[PDB]
């Protein structure tokens, strides 16, 4: 045998979703898929729904994927493109994308697939048709991609899938979010749906209208069992069973209402116990500190940094420098917030406060992730999760950050890798920029914020305690814009001072920490 050219002809035979034109978001994940991702993409500029949007988030992919992307989604504004700088696993790639998009009603489509041109007319059609309906899904084949055949599926030619699935926007505020897993996650969400809408609610469109493609080592390969060159069997592997029946115990025990909680996004914790071959999470160890510095001139500004770290984190340390009070936001974080405020501006150590943290967890003798941020900077859904699994890359032993300065061993004769800026490979340097930077504290026995003498250098100063401590300072590598900067309309006499005092620095200052440890061996060139 059966192939493609049936399929398309059972879909014209039927009338079924022909008969206000919402704006639809398709959601794609793309993981090195840079063969197939061109006519993922172009499937949907096809469609027959022409008020569409296509959001394609890549999860680090190692080929050109992303490139691929990039260049189309600048041919068009149908097509947006976002960058995950880690490998996170396609559902927390998903939830990237919902963020971005924009349209009442959502749907998917890997990267890996193709579509039929009347997919998303069809099924808005059957979402639409009943004001109490709250979710659509269609039927999927699977396809050789050399023969255009129909690979049966449990001796189906076509069956109903978790992919097909559109849904309005408002299911994933009201019962949060898909599980970051790495795979089942789709099974899981679905059935979320059942239980708080009811599954009447879920509309089936019984139509072969996704192809999926047949490629080995995929994600859903954990399931095969080949019998012939037309047929295959499904079934579920023990990991993948372990999950089923954890999540539909899971959905009989939680209170509905906590599920908008419960699978919340970004995250950096597993929100159901899974095996490590279920989750690409950071799941630190320690806790997660976030430090930040703000001022009232960047409160819009300190709002977006608050939603989206809230859940990248165990605690806020707030310093307010000048604000008449702590606003609503802040004070609703509640105990994750340790919130200093200054209102007089003369008392002031203004960006030194990062760092304020940093003494009492150490004279507690209390480890954890330490990072610090600014209140100009938008930092994207994955970056608590980049930072840590970077940091542990090097085993810890390492300070990783974003905005990088190298200067010359003996302006404008530094180099200054930006963090809005890409850099394609980890690279030490000798400063980094305190709006972006992450480390463990155990990296450091003894602190006392009285060393930082001068407010408006916290850069030089803490370039000067790695140093001194004999710790390494790594840029790590990221795409273009994977932070970005929101000024908004918003000498140096003592810099040059402290930075000579404190010499040597360049390749000198850089190699004696390079020098025996192997896994530092390529951040110097
Ligand atoms: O770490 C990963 C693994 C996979 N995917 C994407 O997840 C989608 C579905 O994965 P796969 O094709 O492996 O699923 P299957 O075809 O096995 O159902 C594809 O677009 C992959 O690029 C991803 O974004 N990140
Ligand atoms: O009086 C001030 C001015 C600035 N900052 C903080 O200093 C950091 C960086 O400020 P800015 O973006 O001006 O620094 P630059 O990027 O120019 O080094 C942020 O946390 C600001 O809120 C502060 O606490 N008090
Ligand atoms: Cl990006
Ligand atoms: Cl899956
Ligand atoms: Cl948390
Ligand atoms: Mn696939
Ligand atoms: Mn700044
Ligand atoms: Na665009």
């Amino acid at each position: 045998t059966t192939s493609i050219t049936d399929l398309y002809n059972e879909v014209a035979k039927s009338d079924l979703g022909l008969v206000a034109n919402p704006l639809v978001s398709i959601i794609m994940t793309s993981h090195n898929t840079a063969q197939f991702i061109e006519a993922s993409i172009n499937s949907l500029l096809l469609q027959t729904y022409k008020n569409i949007e296509i959001i394609i988030v890549d999860d680090d992919s190692s080929d050109n994927t992303f490139e691929i992307a990039s260049r189309i989604a600048n041919t068009t504004s149908k097509v947006r493109v976002f960058r995950l700088n880690s490998n996170l696993g396609t559902y927390f790639a998903k939830n990237t994308g919902i963020l971005k998009s924009k349209g009442d009603i959502i749907f998917f489509q890997d990267s890996d697939d193709v579509c039929h041109h009347e997919r998303i007319e069809r099924c808005v059609n059957i979402l639409l048709a009943n004001k109490e309906t709250i979710a659509v899904r269609c039927a999927y084949s699977r396809l050789a991609p050399e023969t255009q055949h129909i690979i049966k599926v449990n001796n189906m030619d076509y069956r109903l899938g978790f992919i097909t699935l559109g849904m309005h926007r408002k299911v994933f505020q009201e019962i949060g979010f898909f599980n970051c897993t790495t795979k089942g996650s789709d099974d899981e969400f679905f059935h979320r749906i059942a239980k708080y809408y009811g599954k009447e609610k879920i509309k089936n469109l019984l139509l072969p209208l996704y192809y999926n493609t047949m490629r080995e080592n995929s994600l859903f390969t954990d399931m095969v069992e080949w019998i012939d060159n037309h047929n295959i069997i499904q079934k579920m592997s023990d990991t993948r069973q372990h999950y089923a029946t954890l999540f539909q115990a899971m959905h009989n025990e939680t209170a509905s209402h906590d599920f908008k909680n419960l699978f919340q996004f970004p995250r950096i914790y597993d929100a159901l116990p899974v095996p490590q071959e279920m989750s690409k999470l950071s799941n630190p160890k320690i806790p997660v500190y976030i430090n930040i510095c703000s001022i009232p001139s960047r409160i819009a500004q300190l709002r977006r940094i608050i939603g989206i770290l809230k859940n990248q984190c165990d605690h806020f340390h707030i310093y307010l420098d000048g604000y008449v009070e702590i606003p609503d936001f802040i004070k609703n974080l509640g105990n994750k917030a340790t919130v200093v405020h200054c209102k007089d501006k003369d008392n002031s150590i203004r960006d030194n406060g990062k760092f304020i943290l940093l003494e009492e967890l150490i004279e507690k003798n209390q480890d954890g992730y330490y990072i610090t941020c600014d209140d100009d900077i938008i930092y994207p859904s994955d970056y608590i999760n980049t930072m840590i699994k970077k940091l542990n890359e090097y085993d810890d032993k390492a300070v990783i950050g974003l905005h990088g300065i190298l200067f010359p061993s003996r302006s404008a004769d530094r180099l200054v890798y930006s963090f809005y800026k890409p850099l394609e490979k980890d690279k030490a340097v000798n400063v980094l920029g305190t709006g972006t930077v992450s480390f463990r504290v155990s990296l450091f026995n003894q602190f006392s914020l009285s060393d930082f003498t001068h407010s408006g250098m916290a850069d030089i100063y803490f370039s000067l305690l790695c140093k001194k401590n004999n710790i390494l300072q790594i840029c790590i590598s990221r795409p273009a814009n994977w932070l970005t900067e929101d000024n908004r309309d918003s000498n140096d006499e003592q810099q040059t001072q402290l930075i000579m005092e404190n010499g040597p620095w360049g390749y000198s200052s850089i190699y004696p920490l390079v020098k025996n440890h192997p896994k530092f061996t390529d951040l110097i060139p």
